[PDB]
RNA sequence: GGCUCGUUGGUCUAGGGGUAUGAUUCUCGCUUAGGGUGCGAGAGGUCCCGGGUUCAAAUCCCGGACGAGCC
């Protein structure tokens, strides 16, 4: 015995997989210097306002 | 119905920066009898001292 | 090595039917000889992936290593 007990979720229902990335790389195309929010692969339109974020 | 996922604790980190300190030795200069907050080398403690030097 | 499916993004956290919270960090200021350290701001999610079930079940039930197919 070690006078201590408890548990952990063992990530059985809490783990995933994602390709090689960093906080200076894009999750959509894997390039460096930007993020998916600015990815050059995207059509960058059309867009506009919505009540859910403007009212 | 019941569920369980372990029997003992786990860790995902630790520390060593505390360097086995004693609350009688300054972390700023290593001298004994005071703390950094009262170091005689600080510009605003324990009594606002100032260093000196020469060139002649 | 190429082609096809790319937007998984703090990290951690128990989760027995419904948006998060807490632990900690990172960035800036104060020192820059501080690890007895702190405080405010900036950075945190419709919280494993797919199929089945009544309005709804992260452990509702089932499969499941670090992906798969073709050249
Ligand atoms: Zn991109
Ligand atoms: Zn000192």
């Amino acid at each position: 015995a070690t006078v201590v007990s408890g548990q952990k979720q063992d990530r059985q229902g809490g783990e995933r997989r994602r390709s090689q990335l960093d906080r200076d790389q894009c999750a959509y195309c894997k390039e460096k210097g930007h993020w998916a929010k600015d990815c050059p692969k995207k059509p960058r339109g059309p867009r506009g306002p919505r009540p859910q974020t403007s009212l």
